[PDB]
């Protein structure tokens, strides 16, 4: 299941960032941000990401923009950008 500190679709920042766990049914293709095809784009390959979170699982990891909380790796937000590294 999602962890207690999962970033909710209803989270005020998620609402600003257009985060969705369902990256597929997020503004991915709509935004079509360059670097990697939307299909491949997720938090999993976001620049603003943290596999450096207290209580990281595997499916649920940290975001740079969401410290403390946990994003789904296979989810996406508008502030994506490919990994620069
Ligand atoms: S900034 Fe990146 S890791 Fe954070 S929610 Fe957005 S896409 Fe995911």
């Amino acid at each position: 299941s999602a962890p207690a500190n999962a970033v909710a679709a209803d989270d005020a920042t998620a609402i600003a960032l257009k985060y969705n766990q369902d990256a597929t049914k997020s503004e991915r293709v709509a935004a079509a941000r360059p670097g990697l095809p939307p299909e491949e784009q997720h938090c999993a390959n976001c620049q603003f990401m943290q596999a450096d979170a207290a209580g990281a699982t595997d499916e649920w990891k940290g975001c740079q923009l969401f410290p403390g909380k946990l994003i789904n790796v296979n989810g996406w937000c508008a502030s994506w950008t490919l990994k620069a590294g």
